[PDB]
């Protein structure tokens, strides 16, 4: 019949719409041009993004495969179920103990959702403070403020480091005993070494509590038998399926049937229809692309370059003599105590800004004021995406150094007052110096 | 140095996931989709959606970020809130936004608390009404959503005729003295009285909440009566009817309530998520620019008229419609004329590639074996669809009501049963047939 044309726009984004285009084109290029030193962030492939970018998110399908509200859901269906597979399999689990849900959008939402499921309203959590390397969703609050719901929603104990930086098992089964929570929580934003599940398993027999895994950070490792498993010990393990796992960001909650049968109803329940709609099955899609990546041989020899690169790179400034928070790192993860330079890690991290080098400011176990944070972490997960070897972390090494002296030098000549000293990096030609053999460096490597 | 990746095609990469995703393309194709929360994403908006800017880490606010790197994240979130606001003709003096949650229930689960924290109390629209699960529904087995668990929550219901019952609204407001009151629906065929809930507000000093999800489109056009002038907080999903990717936004009146701000920002982060999706915010910023136009203002209008259209051949074939018509996009059939059920026309019309839900009447006391069906035009109108089409659809529904009270007849009443008719029987690949070649033909985004 007499054509009449859709009322809509294909046009790609250059000619649709320029303003947008031009700022993202110039954040592709910013991310080329600069040496990512954020633990948590990586680069993701084109199958990935060829996801998100699928017409399979025009779909509402709340509901679980085959338990579906709406109609129309069996490609949907087929691709849940492929990602629950992909997901059991990259983590050597089988879906007679272990059960999974990919709906959560990210892993704050994971948590929240998992964490609701198991303890409930005012229910009794306990995990690792912030400033000794835990994440908001494990609990935090401070003094008067509330400032994770994890906190608020429910009641909840924070445990510490110790000095040299390692977890406090002693005072963890402290806690145990005296506030007595149901759920504990381990997995960790930024901490430098391996946990000790078994450890933990133990503490939460004696009190009957669940063990809690948050593994975002070092997903991979544990996929590639790098680190300890959890899933020998835990009742619930989440990750992001973005940071270390290169995908999407999505999030997954695995569960243990075995320990607690019915417990993947608990977990569903909450998900949908306790917190969340419809799913986005782009993300989903996007989990289940990676997932298979991940179970591979190629996706192993770079989970354990990335360990190899920042091993290497902790040798390289242990051997310049900075110190190290735990001394080392058992993972992609290190945390530099810069008290001995005289410089707190906010400067450092203007300092880097100011020459395209990205890390972050950390706490280092002597900050009891998570206002002045002295430290600064560093990971190799999206350099190693990148290509960097080994060799690459001396470079790496040589370069935070100039910035640690540059930043005592300028911290001086314009104060220590963060305002003051952070406009001697508006006009400085050490720094221009620095940028361009930065930006140099990083547009020379491989880009995804 | 090679690059430690495979940035090879998903066709080559992981052909099996590549089949299921051209499986479902051509599935959406060769689809009559009346389902009236669904719409299509167009190039640009899927094109931000793949964007690298994911890849960003953006904990805080423009300016007020926890990592660096995050100036065109900044410029790019920022562009998000002008366009925004610019789309629902409101005023930065007046009006913030913030364009961070996820999708459309977060959006709410995090305004409602910022708004009432912890076992705070609000009031919303029963499920069977229409109201959503974010707007405090509880069952009496469970508390299904976490908002009548995390808040202590009130239902509202509508009236015989399917209307919002203002009176009935305006004596549970008196009685339990909430602190917001939501409206702004699922499956409701009309406009809403915001000016009636502003008044019932301030009577008990409540927050009014809208919810726009289902007819955001409309109000930015103003097609339908606007939210903007009485209410306290508004949300939206971008997707649905607006036809941007999923997320959602929360927008906040600060002249009615000072320092609001601070309360709805904190209540995104750090209250409840973490890492912003910078993919979606560039989507979301993307599609608000389209809304903005004439062309945009000419579809919400397609829609609305498809709607009515529709409204007018299925009255005039004698079907019984909730309040008798619609003022939107959206309509209720009540299927008791025929003896059948929601869920076996749902089933009949899945068979025969048409998507549409089963849906409460007022009549019904439960979400199981509900009397009814909803349809909504966003879609089809997309696809090109205008008001001398809907005479197909009419006929085309008015086929399956019948197929389905003679399949009862021969099957069983029972669902199991029932569904068992529907399988290897002619007059249903037929009518498939007609289905596919018609919802082939048309435009596909
Ligand atoms: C980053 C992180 C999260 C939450 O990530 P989102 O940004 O909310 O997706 C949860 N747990 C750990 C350990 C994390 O590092
Ligand atoms: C669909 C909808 C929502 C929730 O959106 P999701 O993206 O599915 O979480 C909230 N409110 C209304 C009115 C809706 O129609």
């Amino acid at each position: 019949h007499p054509f009449t044309p859709g009322m809509f726009n294909n046009d790609p984004l250059q000619k649709y719409d320029k303003e947008l285009f031009d700022l993202l084109e110039k954040e592709k290029n910013r991310q080329i041009e600069t040496i990512n030193l954020i633990a948590s962030e990586n680069l993701t492939n084109t199958a990935v993004r060829e996801c998100l970018g699928d017409r399979i998110s025009n779909k509402y399908s709340e509901g679980y495969p085959h338990k579906r509200y709406y109609g129309g859901n069996d490609y949907v269906d087929k691709i849940e179920e492929l990602c629950y597979k992909r997901a059991l399999e990259a983590f050597n689990v089988s879906e007679e103990e272990w059960g999974v849900n990919v709906q959560p959008l990210s892993g704050s939402a994971a948590n929240v959702q998992a964490l609701y499921a198991l303890v409930g309203v005012k229910g009794k959590i306990m995990g690792m403070h912030l400033c000794s390397g835990g994440h908001l969703t494990h609990g935090f609050f401070d003094e008067k403020k509330k400032v994770s719901i994890t906190s608020d929603l429910f009641e909840s104990k924070l445990y510490k480091c110790n000095s040299e930086g390692y977890v406090d098992m002693e005072s963890v089964r402290n806690l145990a005993l005296s506030f007595q929570p149901k759920v504990i929580i381990c997995g960790y934003t930024s901490y430098p070494r391996d946990i000790d599940y078994k450890g933990f398993r133990e503490i939460c027999d004696e009190v009957n509590a669940y063990l809690f895994a948050d593994i975002s950070h070092i997903s991979s490792f544990v996929a590639c038998n790098l680190l300890n498993n959890p899933f020998t010990y835990a009742d619930v393990v989440t990750t992001t399926t973005h940071k270390i796992l290169r995908g999407p960001r999505s999030a997954l909650i695995f569960f243990n049937k075995k320990r607690n049968p019915g417990i993947d109803q608990k977990i569903n329940s909450s998900v949908f229809p306790s917190f969340q709609g419809g799913p986005h099955n782009n993300k989903i899609a996007a989990v289940a692309c990676q997932l298979k990546e991940v179970n591979t041989p190629e996706f192993k020899e770079y989970t354990k370059q990335v360990l190899l690169n920042s091993k290497a790179l902790a040798e390289c400034l242990l051997k310049r003599n900075l110190d190290l928070v735990t001394n080392g790192t058992d993972n992609h993860l290190i945390v530099v105590d810069l008290r001995k330079y005289n410089i707190t890690g906010s400067k450092l991290q203007e300092t880097c800004n100011a020459i395209n080098i990205a890390l972050n400011k950390n706490t280092i176990p002597s900050d009891v004021d998570c206002v002045s944070p002295s430290g600064i972490r560093i990971g190799t997960p999206a350099l190693t995406t990148r290509g960097c070897k080994e060799k690459d972390m001396e470079f790496i090494a040589d370069m935070l150094l100039k910035a640690i002296l540059l930043t005592d030098e300028l911290q001086q000549k314009y104060g220590k007052k963060l305002v003051d000293f952070k406009k001697g990096l508006v006009n400085n030609p050490k720094i221009d110096e620095l940028k361009k053999e930065v930006v140099q460096w990083a547009k020379n490597l491989p880009f995804a």
